């Protein structure tokens, strides 16, 4: 399993008085979308790794999106999601999301590049590591 | 210090499509409200108070709410809160919001009662705890 | 269809640094869940009714809400919901809540009611409506 | 004023269980940075343009972050924002984000580049148009 897929509906409380989805939304289920990537790829919940590991998640240090078309409630929203690249203590995760309006129609949303680490409680801060060789098995 | 106020803007993304705000929206504000009536009262922020006392906050047990009046953007909120009652491991927290409408329009937008108690990590879950006697006195 | 299923899954975002699902959060599952009820009733979407009848929704006037367990990531919620009460211009949305651990344990976590009302955009301001006849029957 | 500077508190709720401001969060606030930038310079709330002009607002096409460091409950953050280019029908927004955490340190948090349009309801969807010539002149 390389390539994620999770659906997520969009409600009435998501949008703006615009009547379209409230752009900062589509960053929460992409944080879902990247927590759901490592679980189904047979990660364990933060909540042992925290204790096994040590590992408290995967901070976004950056990341690059377009949007280049609007959604709205009631449009359900596919999100696709795979590893592109795998860095030396930071990987590379892609989220292409579409959206299927009522009547079926299917038009790209938005695609989004997000650079995150492997992190650990450092004292003060977080800090981060090298990605574990069972993870990079795991995915 | 028994009755604190709280200033907060309503943005366009806090508000739906029907051009209000967004109702979990006011849950956020007097949230962040209750909190900020221990701090502005003497309380040490979470921070300390889990180390020192091992206190990780105030949950929620239950709450009464009444809307008045509708809010929109660009309308600023005034908080008022004060602890109505102290009961044994639990208190009752009040807040009065009032709206300002841009042109200086006021109307009071909301009434609630917020049961909340003083909290620990009790190995599984959450526990309540006798309100410290110099949380009391500061309050 | 009187009593509405509906589950939603816990994120990591969706709670707070004690670890446990932050209160505002509860109310915006409701929400979708109130909505959930009258489309899954036959209700048309608000954006038909909008122009239909010019019908901008269901604000809410009044709630009670006690929380009885707590709830984290990874759990997931039941919500039911169901009428508990048609009165004039205005009814009463009741839901209670369940939780399910990892593990399979089940505890109610939420009981809330909702004191809701038909609106519409009246000039200035929204205007609540006796209950349409066609709403009643489908619920 | 090309340079505008927005403050804002970092709430309880606004973290997540690993103790720092969960991400989406920064998104929120960049957009209300935003919005608050247009109305510093002169414009007129979405409210009435939307009527005079008939403009909806300035939906996000695109957009590039980088987190540099962490920020949690209590810091308030600084946000500095300008228009960095205008293109045609389309502009960069400029967003610089420093932390001051309590005992006055002072770190750059965040910087993101919004790639930003004046946008019409086209019938169906939104549409783009130039950036009106007051708009320009205002900023």
């Amino acid at each position: 399993a390389r390539s994620i897929t999770m659906q997520q509906r969009i409600e009435f409380g998501d949008c703006d008085p615009a009547g379209i989805v409230w752009y900062p939304n589509y960053h929460r289920w992409l944080d879902a979308a990247s927590r759901n990537y490592f679980i189904k790829c047979g990660l364990p919940p933060w909540r042992q790794t925290v204790v096994e590991r040590g590992i408290v998640g995967t901070p976004i240090v950056s990341c690059n999106a377009s949007f280049v078309c609007t959604a709205s409630y009631d449009d359900v929203l596919t999100i696709e999601t795979c590893i592109k690249e795998w860095r030396r203590k930071s990987f590379v995760q892609r989220h292409s999301v579409s959206r299927t309006t009522p009547g079926g129609d299917v038009q790209l949303v938005m695609r989004a590049d997000e650079i995150r680490v492997f992190a650990m409680n450092d004292g003060e801060r977080l800090r981060a590591i090298e990605v574990p060789a069972d993870y990079i098995e795991l995915c």
